[PDB]
């Protein structure tokens, strides 16, 4: 049940007691070497030092780290057990680290199974070792600059997504949609998602410092998963409306594609089920109407799903009379007038 | 004084903050008492007695000497310097270090604020009645507040879209509970993000006045909108009193950020069922919002008409003479034209 | 209650304590040490850390890198506490300067035990014993003083030989 690397980095994320202590250590320029566990195996490699039983605090961690040596914490992290200790792990344990402190850190994490942090006195750099794996913490200021650059590109990817999405809707009304038109929106939908994943990683590392960025990212992305779901159900090559499993499977195959493959429209076609040939890109497609219904304001997907499965195509849905929509079981009178008005208003703009 | 009130006294643009920034560049550290009275003199040891006007330069130089500087309550004078604070050790504190424990303990006993600039951490911390706030560089606060202003602009764009949808549905007489809870949710988010940006602006002092201008435009009109949405769609059949409206708005503020998401929780506050079927149910607005949109309409006049006709769909349908039936006919002609113009624009 | 002159002997070169203080001086850390532990001293001590370790010169330096004061047992064979904040009664009067040194003398007066204070800014060791104050002097300076006296003793020895020879002849 030893902790994983990703689990350990969370323990050092902003807003935690450990991270508060490490920030004090960094401002003190003392350097440090911390062991996040204590048992018989850890004590076997711990030399001399001091044996103390004190409650953990960020200030207490800094003061004990003013002394040369290593501080050891209990497994639960609630107590500081030892300070000034000399770690003496088995030298046979391999490590490609530099310096006595950092090489001792990796060897110690490997032998005991617990994480070990090493703050460089000369470089003010925090590094955590867990089972031969290494992750370097980054100051929240640098991460925020990375995420704000990505937010700028995400805003532009949303602007281009909106322009090509509007173009596809206009083509759906005129019934001259091509596969190239759909795969143009598919590419932009995925690019928005991928930049979103980049920013999400930056948000997690920011801990409490990323709460403000969490709001900005969730609003800009918001509705992207709905859009990717709607384009798949509207334009999947399989004639019958896709099952809930089939939609998720197609979206997963899209995520599996490389960044270089997203630029290839033919690769995007394979995921939907169309041929990879250049002639297929020019081919006409007939939308089912899922996207058009979603455009209608205040229309829940449950209502639109019955109508799209019933009428089959966006052109039986458009030509429908308000009474025809009502016949479908589960569609109320009032909703039939609202949908018939919605499709008519879509025809006026385009 | 409250903690946040004290932060304004240490905020950029004030004399104290100028002095504290001087102290930070010197790496001297400091320990300052923001008050002087008979009780404070009892805990001040030795030191020097001086009567000079406060200045940023005077505060830095006096803080080069080990010990503490004491200022008068109004901050216009420096009373003593180099003092060794000796507060009662019985006073408990969860601080670490001799300087900082003396700061928190001293603030508690005297009742005045006590600032402590750490030499080892180059960090300013102010204590007020057992409370702790660490000053933050204006650059970090500005980045937080500008992301929040961007998010607030985006929240206003969504607020306008869902707000237009509700009014247009009011004309069409097909309002659902979900339509109302969408506007209620979006209104609260503008409120809460606005309060966050407000605190950052206060801490920013003179650097945040420009953000205050941007913030005051984005918020403006939010309090009126929350009041009117409660009047039109409160579950109690009788039009809610001002006391009931304010109680509903307070209960909204009491909800957590997670509850503002859940539409069913918002329904509970208004008095509707928490079930999903209730969210789909049709609701009929009272018409207070529509009448308020009509120019030159008194709230008392619109309140009489709303109590009589009940809904926005009896106000529209009512003939001009029906509105006068007791109300001034001249106003009745103005109400029918105003209601018709709203239907044409939507 | 050892006397002040007795305390200086405990801090004289060649002792364990003096080895630790010389480490502290080379480190420029400063320190505040209490050479005794009883129930009354603990009454004046705050949080800090509680350790039961044998004294060593190296061990004393590292604990004195942390802010606060370290407390030793009466005989000095064990170290009881580190990072402690002694808070003696401010009523005890002293015209000392700085929070550490005035706190040092007040602590020695109240407890009756010696308390050493090494100044970070001046690299000066001062010991307080029952309201008395003595500043230690580096062995280099004392040796220069004592060699001046040895020169005067040799010249006084020659002068003694001349007057003694003069007296014997007169006898
Ligand atoms: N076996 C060895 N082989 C080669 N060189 C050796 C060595 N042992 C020590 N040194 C050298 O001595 C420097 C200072 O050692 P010190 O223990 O004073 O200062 C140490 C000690 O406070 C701590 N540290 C390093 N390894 C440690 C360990 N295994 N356990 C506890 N603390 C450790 O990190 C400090 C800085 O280490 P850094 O490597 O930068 O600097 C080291 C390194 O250059
Ligand atoms: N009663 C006591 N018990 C244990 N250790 C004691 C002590 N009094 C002083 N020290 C130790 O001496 C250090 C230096 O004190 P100094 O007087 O040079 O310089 C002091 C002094 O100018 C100021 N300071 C702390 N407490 C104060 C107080 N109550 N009144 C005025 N100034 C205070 O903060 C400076 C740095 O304090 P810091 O804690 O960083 O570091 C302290 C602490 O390690
Ligand atoms: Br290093
Ligand atoms: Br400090
Ligand atoms: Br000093």
């Amino acid at each position: 049940t030893r902790p994983t690397l990703r689990e350990a980095v969370a323990r050092l994320a902003p807003g935690t007691g450990l991270r508060d202590g490490l920030e004090r250590i960094l401002r003190g320029r003392t350097g440090a070497l911390i062991v996040l566990g204590h048992d018989e195996n850890v004590e076997a490699i711990c030399d001399g030092g001091f044996s103390l039983d004190v409650r953990y605090a960020a200030t207490r961690l800094r003061e004990l780290c003013k002394m040369d040596g290593a501080v050891v914490l209990s497994t639960d992290g609630s107590r500081i057990v030892r300070a000034n200790v000399q770690l003496v792990p088995d030298p046979s344990i391999p490590t490609d680290e530099s310096g006595t402190r950092h090489r001792s850190a990796e060897r110690a994490a490997i032998q005991t199974g617990y994480p070990v942090i090493s703050v460089s006195h000369s470089m003010n750099i925090v590094t955590v070792y867990v089972r031969g794996e290494r992750h370097v913490l980054t100051d929240s200021a640098t991460i925020l600059s990375r995420a704000n650059q990505a937010i700028a590109t995400l805003e532009r990817y949303k602007t281009r997504l909106d322009e090509v999405s509007r173009q596809l809707s206009r083509a759906e009304i005129e019934d001259f949609v091509t596969l190239r038109d759909v795969m143009t929106v598919v590419q932009r939908l995925e690019l928005v998602r991928r930049i979103g994943l980049v920013i999400d990683y930056d948000v997690v590392e920011l801990g409490t410092d990323g709460r403000q960025l969490r709001l900005q990212l969730d609003e800009l992305l918001g509705g992207n998963d709905t859009a990717r779901e709607l384009i798949v159900r509207d334009y999947h090559a399989n004639p019958e409306p896709p099952s809930t499993g089939q939609i998720n499977a197609t979206l997963d195959e899209l995520d599996a594609l490389s960044d270089g493959d997203l630029l290839d429209f033919t690769a995007l076609a394979k995921v939907f089920g169309y041929p990879t040939t250049t002639e297929a890109q020019d081919s006409t497609l007939s939308p089912r109407g899922y996207r058009a219904m979603a455009g209608i304001p205040r229309l829940q997907f449950a209502h639109a799903d019955l109508l799209v499965r019933a009428f089959g195509t966006l052109q039986g849905l458009l030509a429908a009379s308000a009474g025809d929509l009502q016949s479908v079981d589960g569609i109320g009178a009032m909703w039939a007038r609202h949908v018939r008005e919605g499709l008519s208003q879509l025809a006026e703009s385009t």
